[PDB]
């Protein structure tokens, strides 16, 4: 793997993960892009460089580091005319970060348009020397990266959406290649795994099981939790999750499955499937059954490690500022309180340092308070359920999707929750991280379409926390110089 310091290529060539050939997006010359590797503390130094040339793909590139705070380098966290602006083709431009007291597992992808669905989106890893589960498994390596991953024959802007197949770690099948090869993963009888599963997904949640095999999850968008065993995991896109597994059952080769809410809903011919192989086991195809899933992962049963309070006092609007969105569906525009977002040509954060624009969708949040967010489930909303995701903050999420009760003593926390059906899923966090953060569905096709707001943290403050590189100042005017 790499990093924490390295440069990050971004080029253009053929792929054909599921045995059908297009054109995509390349990280250091490979798809899928690489993993990412850091320690706890660790300053990260992310040259990327862009050497794009095309143009239904995009030219332009940036980059966001999925989870990271950013506490006091907010330029560096990715989102296209909210942080910064596009790093042009020909150019480079340094993200430099420190990643002091988070660890676990996160992801990078491109924050432009909708240009990581074609590739450019890979896991990262920033390992605990401490961890606090690490007397649960004893292999915890590259080879224990999972991610699950949405892929489209035709480009982004190429249609509107239905996946044509399902890539476990960058492998699968379409309904016309089910002779393509498949992603195999490789454990030692009697041994113990520590998978990271990252959800790199454009649109669909998975249903992620392991025929003959449970799961015990200790970790949750990079917060440790509980153990909890569970038989099969429901990932929403941007999600990640840490479950051990023992391997103690027969060597032999066992199906990996994970179905998505939509489009090809079978396992027919490997579609949607990976193999877990044990060693000595034969190089064929799995012929395991799968059980009805009887444990399956429930977001309100899960708990922080320490078993952490939401923020505030534990009653609803026991809170410093109250803020509900409501969604809906214009032209072929999302909305929320009424506000489509169109992204600004001067980038939020460069005005801030200059009523923000766009207007009708930003939001100013005091310092130094608690904050609840309610998010109700609409179907004037289309293509629910909506996965939205908080920049530069975990949050307590105080009543789940498919819940009607509130936990304030110990809710788990995340980065990204469910929204669930026409459900009010109500999350809380304290303001710490002053800057402008990107609020938003992480469906990457609702987000082209507006479905977002800007959290504009303690602007005050906002120019002093984060001195800016002479290298991001420089991105605007070269951006507005390209036809
Ligand atoms: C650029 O990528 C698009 C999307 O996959 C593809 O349709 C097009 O042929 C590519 N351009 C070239 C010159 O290969
Ligand atoms: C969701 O919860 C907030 C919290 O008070 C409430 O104001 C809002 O009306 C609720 N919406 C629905 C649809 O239940
Ligand atoms: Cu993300
Ligand atoms: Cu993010
Ligand atoms: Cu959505
Ligand atoms: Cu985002």
């Amino acid at each position: 793997s790499i990093g924490p310091v390295a440069d990050l290529t971004i080029s253009n060539g053929a792929v054909s993960p599921d045995g059908f050939s297009r054109q995509a997006i390349l990280v250091n010359d490979v798809f899928p892009s690489p993993l990412i590797t850091g320690n706890k503390g660790d300053r990260f130094q992310l040259n990327v460089i862009d050497n794009m040339t095309n143009h239904t793909m995009l030219k332009s590139t940036s980059i966001h580091w999925h989870g990271f705070f950013q506490h006091g380098t907010n330029w560096a966290d990715g989102p296209a005319f909210v942080n910064q602006c596009p790093i042009s083709t020909g150019h480079a431009f340094l993200y430099d970060f420190q990643v002091p007291d988070q660890a676990g597992t996160f992801w990078y992808h491109s924050h432009l348009s909708t240009q990581y669905c074609d590739g450019l989106r890979g896991p990262i890893v920033v390992y605990d020397p401490q961890d606090p589960h690490k007397s649960l498994y004893d292999v915890d390596d590259d080879s224990t990266v999972i991610t699950l991953a949405d892929w489209y024959h035709l480009a982004a802007k190429v249609g509107p959406p239905t996946a044509d197949a399902t890539l476990i770690n960058g492998l699968g099948r379409s309904i016309n290649t089910l002779n393509a090869d498949l992603a195999v993963i490789t454990v030692t009888k009697g041994k113990r795994y520590r998978f990271r599963l990252v959800s790199l997904s454009c649109d669909p949640n998975y249903t992620f099981s392991i025929d003959g095999h449970s799961l015990t999850v200790i970790e949750a968008d990079g917060v440790n939790l509980k153990p909890q065993t569970v038989d099969s995991i429901q990932i929403f896109p941007a999600q990640r999750y840490s479950f051990v597994l023992n391997a103690d059952q027969d060597v032999d080769n066992y199906w990996i499955r994970a179905l998505p809410n939509s489009g090809t809903r079978n396992f027919d011919g490997g579609v949607n499937s990976a193999i877990l192989r044990y060693e000595g086991a034969a190089p064929v195809e799995p012929t395991t059954s799968q059980t009805p899933s009887t444990q399956p992962l429930v977001e309100s049963a899960l708990t922080t490690l320490e078993g952490t309070a939401a923020p505030g006092n534990p009653t609803p609007g026991g809170v410093d500022l109250a803020l509900n969105m409501a969604f809906g569906f214009a032209g072929g525009r999302f909305t929320i309180n009424g506000a489509s977002f169109t992204p600004p040509t001067v980038p939020v954060l460069l005005q801030i340092l200059s009523d923000l624009l766009p207007s009708g969708s930003v939001y100013s949040l005091p310092a130094n308070a608690d904050i609840e967010i309610s998010l109700p489930a609409t179907s004037a909303a289309p293509g629910f359920p909506h996965p939205f995701h908080l920049h530069g903050h975990t949050f307590a999420v105080v009543r789940s999707a498919g819940s009607s009760t509130y936990n304030y003593a110990n809710p788990v926390y995340r980065d990204v929750v469910n929204t669930g059906s026409p459900d009010n899923v109500t999350i809380r966090f304290r303001t710490d991280n002053p800057g402008p953060w990107f609020l938003h569905c992480h469906i990457d096709f609702h987000l082209d379409a507006g479905f977002a707001v800007v959290m504009a943290e303690d602007t005050p403050d906002v120019a002093a926390t984060n001195p800016v590189p002479q290298a991001w100042s420089d991105l605007c005017p070269t951006y507005d110089a390209l036809s």
